[PDB]
């Protein structure tokens, strides 16, 4: 599991169930390409997007459906999804977690790279 | 005009009015002695709490009263207030802005601190 | 006036000094077109980016170059870019204020919107 | 585990390992009694810190020593310490995880309450 991506909801304090989640990688020709996707378990994360063998270095942006989780909940909300952008380096041994935190106005998002 | 704190609401996407504020300074017996408060404008900005004769050094505590605020919107909160201690003017006096950015159960608090 | 973008630096404390920002407007053939750019100043603020008459309804993505921004200080950052993405007056002409909080290794935005 | 807190470092991108965590109890005297406390391990996560029976209703209070860990990096920090204060409610069965994100000059923290 060398990507994992975690979103929490800061309206009720409960991980963020059912967001769907697209990763796409960035191509020879400028285009973002997809890459995989699914939608956070009741936990709010989502495990098994990739393997370390097709997770090679390059520009990953993972996108979050922030707004159809607001419109599910009928709270108006500001983005249209929450983006992640950021490169893939090998860099000795690493484990990405991509966390997100959502409100209907604002978000904030990390990443934890670890050492496995 | 040396302490300055903005509250802005994260869930309406607007500043956050009316929260009161309440600071503190940690006197020499160690207990927490009421400073400076007031509330929140239109802008979510509370000025004029202090002046820099007054804003000495030492460790002060800004008290931002979130449960009221939620409240008062019908929204079930998490915390009971948001709570930022620092240290301020022991390199000789700054301006502090106090920020914070609330949601019902989750808040941040960054501070910009200006010579 | 519309439109104005404003970045801090939650290492410093400080505002985030000559950011480079792009904002992009979705085309009719979903198509990202360039829209205005600037730098922050020295109060961290992105003001002029657009007019009330060329601000219309759309949806708009405002790129903030945070990398260059860390690579610059000396910080090794984890995102290439903060994205913002929203649709802008849809419900008639709104002032937007994107905010951002940058750290290397994590960011947070917010919008304050007012009528 | 009634009650678990997690700490973040988001200029590094990873756990806040070995920080100090003090929680306190408010007296019916007003006071902030001592209740519990540890440091953060390798997974920047304090675990056991309570009990079920012991953990009622009440108004809580988890001071995290961020001070100290900045200092050990030789990073200049403006916080004390990041407090996070809030009251434990027997609204049915309950988990409290405090989760909190550290910078220097900036903190978050986010309250997840489930139903185990
Ligand atoms: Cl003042
Ligand atoms: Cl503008
Ligand atoms: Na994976
Ligand atoms: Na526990």
């Amino acid at each position: 599991c060398p990507l994992m991506v975690k979103v929490l909801d800061a309206v009720r304090g409960s991980p963020a169930i059912n967001v769907a989640v697209h990763v796409f990688r960035k191509a020879a020709d400028d285009t973002w390409e997809p890459f995989a996707s699914g939608k956070t378990s009741e936990s709010g994360e989502l495990h098994g997007l990739t393997t370390e063998e097709e997770f090679v270095e390059g520009i990953y942006k993972v996108e979050i459906d922030t707004k159809s989780y607001w419109k599910a909940l009928g709270i108006p909300p500001f983005h249209e999804h929450a983006e992640v952008v950021f490169t893939a380096n090998d860099s000795g041994p690493r484990r990405y977690t991509i966390a997100a935190l959502l409100s209907p106005y604002s978000y904030s998002t990390t990443a934890v790279v670890t050492n496995p």
